[PDB]
């Protein structure tokens, strides 16, 4: 790979939402739209690029804050980070890549992934103790087993990695990204992933419960 990458030094965080759940609104704005501010409000992300469909390209340029860009995304959303990245001056040394459906995520999060790169960390994550016990499972409902509780962490975004990392990541298994996280990705080629703090505010915005919590929390 070039040694030009990463050369630049700065931070770009990539918004893959390439529809539906993302442009739901939350009290008149777009989950993307909250999730680019917080991006561009943690002060220390210096490109935000939005990957859309390409109806929404437009619209979403007229909705968002105006320091972030758009491009029209890709199908294999590897392809999306990968679109987004060449619309992103320079060469930046870090990537996050944030899901639009957490789009209460605190500010002060993003900012301690950003702060934990910068530290030396190649790989970071923002992370939660588990609420309830995990369990393996198979497919006829009886329990396989029972890992240990407090060994595990419930994962949030926006997930952070040097730019070089992410994308020897990305060539060796993004035919499955789909299913599987980013860091995951990057575990596979050897990456050594770090947990910082999340926050219960980071959650998913999945189902009609959880936009009426995210309502409810804006709206005071």
């Amino acid at each position: 790979l070039a040694p030009e990458t990463g050369s630049s030094g700065t931070v770009a965080a990539v918004v893959p939402a390439a529809i539906p759940k993302a442009f739901c609104e939350i009290d008149g704005a777009s989950m993307l739209a909250r999730a680019v501010a917080g991006l561009l409000d943690s002060k220390v992300v210096d490109h935000v690029v939005v990957a859309v469909p390409a109806d929404r390209v437009d619209e979403a340029k007229r909705l968002l804050p105006g320091q972030a860009t758009v491009v029209a995304g890709g199908a294999d959303r590897t392809a999306s980070v990968r679109l987004a990245l060449a619309a992103v001056p320079g060469n930046p040394a870090f990537v996050l890549v944030h899901d639009a459906a957490r789009a209460l995520t605190p500010p002060a999060l993003i900012a301690r992934v950003v702060q934990a790169l910068r530290d030396g960390h190649r790989a970071v994550v923002p992370a939660l103790p588990l609420h309830d016990t995990v369990k393996a499972v198979d497919a006829n409902g009886v329990v396989l087993g029972t890992p240990e509780r407090d060994g595990l962490r419930a994962v949030q975004t926006p997930q952070g990695f040097a730019t070089d990392l992410l994308l020897r990541a990305y060539a060796a298994g993004a035919g499955t990204a789909g299913f599987t996280d980013d860091a995951s990705l990057v575990e596979h080629v050897g990456g050594q992933v770090q947990v910082v703090d999340g926050d219960p505010l980071a959650f998913k915005i999945t189902t009609q419960l959880d936009l009426l919590l995210a309502e409810t929390i804006v709206r005071r």
